[PDB]
């Protein structure tokens, strides 16, 4: 039903649905490395993507239903330049009427206008006084959807954050030019990243929401923490997420010392603007290939892995003795590691779940899910068959401009 669908091709972004829509990038825009539909916007002038629809399919209805999708990845808002300011980032409004997407400090929001000067906002707010964020700098989907005998609602994740009534709204006649910009935004710094713009031209329901986020996640391939792809040899940042508030570290290095999850965390703060754990803490992993082909650098589900940690910024390899019960994880010299156990298979899905570390021995048998296991005050990492809910799930976190903390 999409009507606009904007993708990355050959340095430039088309629209892939039959209506062809012109699409005018400005100077300013940028396309990530590593995953080229990733757009960054800057608060720079030229910084834009001039969207010309075609005539035939320009919003000008009382009662047609339609509904927008994109992903956005929105940086820590660190200063006070950014309290109270409402800046728009896509425009679809001609005189006083059609609909534009604005954010500000810790919102997403949806303007909806008439031709009678009626207005509707929707607003997904988030909060930057949380100790660790599911939204800050991290992927969301957003879904708008307008059913014009109803509401406006705001999906965020697939998951219904917010909605109002909009049938006190009468004609809208939207913009023939849908302007992708940040306008109005005081902070020089400020940027924004976007992904897969799509319009729609009906009401979609939860069902066909929840499959539209689930089949431009990737679930095939494992992601970080922002919610970008899972990489080999990169340096990340562990997170439990059944215990978050704790971070990885090793006490002595060989078969007989042991890697645990100790707290609490750290805090950064800048007051009325953020208060947050701290995320670049302890024992760094990196993902190293085991299997051959797998020729690119993006870790995918069911890939044969080794998990090297990094102590006083060497690698060493995450292993446990070859010997039926949870086994402790130690940081082994890697010379060392002979045929203890290592292999570890790394999962996105059982249905989609965060990411699992699923270790093998040097026989091939399973010996179960990477997590922890609390002998009397210390809480070991280990490898049980005791997982299959929750605690076997981790959260890999590379240093990241959006973050803005120390490392």
């Amino acid at each position: 039903t999409s009507i606009l669908s904007i993708v990355y091709k050959k340095d430039d972004l088309i629209d892939l649905s039959r209506y062809g829509a012109k699409i005018n990038i400005g100077d300013r825009v940028y396309y990530d490395s590593i995953d080229k539909n990733q757009i960054k916007l800057i608060n720079l002038e030229s910084s834009t993507i001039e969207v010309i629809l075609k005539n035939a399919i320009v919003y000008n209805s009382m009662y047609e239903n339609f509904s927008t999708s994109f992903w956005i990845k929105i940086p820590k808002y660190f200063s006070k330049i950014n309290l109270n300011n409402e800046y728009t980032i896509i425009n679809c409004i001609e005189n006083n009427s059609g609909w534009k997407v604005s954010l500000n400090y810790g919102e997403i929001i949806w303007t909806l206008q008439d031709n009678k000067q009626n207005i509707q906002r929707v607003v997904f707010k988030y909060s930057q006084m949380v100790n660790i964020s599911d939204y800050i700098n991290r992927w969301m989907f957003v879904t708008i959807t307008n059913n014009r005998l109803t509401k406006s609602k705001i999906y965020i994740n697939g998951r219904l954050i917010d909605q109002k009534p909009i049938s006190n709204l009468g004609n809208i006649h939207a913009s023939n030019k849908i302007m992708f910009k940040l306008d109005g935004c005081r902070d020089p710094r400020r940027y924004i990243m976007i992904k897969y713009f799509n319009l729609f031209d009906k009401e979609l329901n939860e069902k066909e929401i929840k499959d539209l986020y689930d089949s431009q996640s990737n679930p095939g391939i494992l992601k970080d923490f922002w919610g970008n792809y899972l990489q080999y040899d990169k340096p990340y940042y562990m997170l439990n997420l059944f215990d978050p508030n704790k971070y990885v570290d090793v006490n002595n290095i060989g078969i007989r010392g042991y890697m645990y999850l100790k707290g609490p965390r750290g805090s950064v703060m800048t007051t009325n603007i953020y208060l947050n754990s701290t995320l670049y803490m302890g024992t760094k992993f990196i993902i190293k290939k085991y299997a051959s082909g797998n020729e690119d650098n993006i870790v995918r589900n069911n890939d044969r892995v080794y998990i090297n940690v990094v102590v006083k910024n060497k690698e060493y390899r995450l292993a446990t003795n070859a010997s039926g019960v949870e086994k402790i994880l130690s940081a082994l010299e890697i010379p060392d590691v002979g045929n203890l156990s290592q292999v570890v298979v790394m999962k996105s899905k059982d249905i989609r779940n965060k990411c699992k570390m699923n270790l093998q021995d040097n026989n091939g048998n399973d010996i179960g899910f990477v997590g922890f296991h609390l002998y009397d005050n210390i809480a070991k990492l280990v490898a049980s068959n005791w997982y299959n809910t929750f605690g076997c799930s981790w959260e890999f976190i590379p240093v990241d401009d959006g973050w803005g903390e120390s490392s």
